[PDB]
């Protein structure tokens, strides 16, 4: 819809063929995807990441290319491909995909109260809040709250347009 949010964002990776069930909650396995294709990775079609638990479906040759390009690891007990990914997942993608933390000089503060209480993925948060590609709210980044596709298309077409090649 034309003044709604995300537009820009939706059609930039609809331009460069990434990506309509806005509030819809990603998986794992579609967010990987979204990555492969923005970040234009060689996709084989029969080419199976290291997971046990990501084998034999639609998102395979997707998921084994984010892991060649080392922008995927598990979560140590596999990939969990169709469980939904949370905001400090997609910050570990972003981060990793576009290598942010040669962006930002040092190391970035944390400016969120529930950040500073994570038991990972706090620098890959705090880079992303760094960045701006995080807008973040009040005083809570909610680093395990699950993405929507359109919330997904905002974070992956503003970071791709900045530092995409
Ligand atoms: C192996 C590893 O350290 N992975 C990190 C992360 O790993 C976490 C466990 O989740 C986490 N497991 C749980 C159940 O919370 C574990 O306690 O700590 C690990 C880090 O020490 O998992 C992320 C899953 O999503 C992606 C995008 C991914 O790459 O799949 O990013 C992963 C992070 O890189």
């Amino acid at each position: 819809p034309a003044d709604h949010w995300g537009i820009d964002s939706i059609n930039y990776l609809v331009e460069k063929g990434a990506v309509f069930e806005p509030g819809k909650e990603l998986t794992r396995a579609e967010a990987a995807t979204m990555m492969a294709q923005i970040l234009n990775l060689p996709i084989d079609k029969d080419a199976k990441p290291s997971f046990a638990d990501s084998q034999g479906q639609w998102y395979t040759p997707f998921i084994a290319a984010v892991e060649k390009a080392g922008v995927i690891k598990g979560t140590g007990n596999g990939f969990e491909p169709n469980g939904k990914i949370d905001r400090v997942s997609m910050a570990s993608l972003l981060v990793e995909a576009y290598k942010l933390d040669t962006k930002v000089n040092g190391t970035p503060a944390t400016k969120f109260k529930d950040l500073e209480t994570l038991n990972w993925g706090k620098e890959k948060a705090n880079i992303l809040v760094e960045l701006g590609i995080s807008v973040g709210t009040g005083d809570q980044w909610e680093p395990k709250k699950t993405v929507t596709k359109a919330e997904a298309a905002q974070f992956i077409a503003k970071t791709d347009k900045q530092f995409g090649t």
